[PDB]
């Protein structure tokens, strides 16, 4: 399953929807969904979606030229060890809408131009069902 | 006969998630994006899967009259089986997603800023409708 990579050579425009489905395994610690600007190592991360079950948090951040931005946090962790999940990452002109389950979870304002995203990466302690880009 | 009101309309990058299942002896159902609460109001999108004819019709009703019909490949709705529909609004049009693949791209004919209501009716058992 992981590390899972979906290459977007043409990039993603606004109104693109990332649908991520999978299971949070028993004893999971944390996993991540990255929107990177390239296939190379250390590429700029327009979005770092990092649910942390060991600390019961979800961290949002970006990375530009090796430096991490300031972390944002959503209301609690909407994931459970031993439970499946469905995440929507909806890219708008203003930013990324993160939907978990049946409710909007957090809006991450754009820190990098959306037109730079060219890679979706899923890693960490997660057993992926499917990654689909609409 | 389910309706969902939208007072401030829908901006681009709006997602409409529809979940449900078609009855075993069902023919056709629809999802409409109307321009107001009034009856017979203009429709920016008409999403009408046709199971008896094995087709899916896209159209728009303007000034009371229907426009030129568009049709998607085949029908991704099997009788007696559940489904999940996404209608994604962009600057260019509506991306209709069925299942795990994009089914059709309906380019805007009416201004998106006019959509004020989402109505789902016909031969469909509606389980949940969410707007993100």
């Amino acid at each position: 399953n992981v590390p899972h990579k979906s290459s977007l050579p043409e990039g993603i425009r606004p109104s693109t929807v990332l649908r991520i489905r999978g299971l949070v395994p028993p004893n999971a610690s944390r996993f991540h969904v990255n929107l990177l600007c390239g296939e190379e190592q250390g590429s700029d991360a327009a979005l770092h979606f990092n649910p942390r079950l060991d600390t019961s948090e979800v961290v949002f951040n970006s990375k530009e030229q090796g430096s991490w931005g300031r972390e944002e946090r959503g209301p609690g962790v909407p994931f459970q060890r031993g439970q499946p999940f469905e995440v929507l990452i909806i890219a708008s002109d203003d930013g990324f809408k993160a939907v978990v389950g049946d409710a909007q979870y957090h809006h991450f304002r754009h820190r990098l131009p959306l037109a730079r995203v060219r890679l979706v990466e899923v890693g960490g302690d997660v057993q992926l069902d499917s990654v689909r880009i609409f």
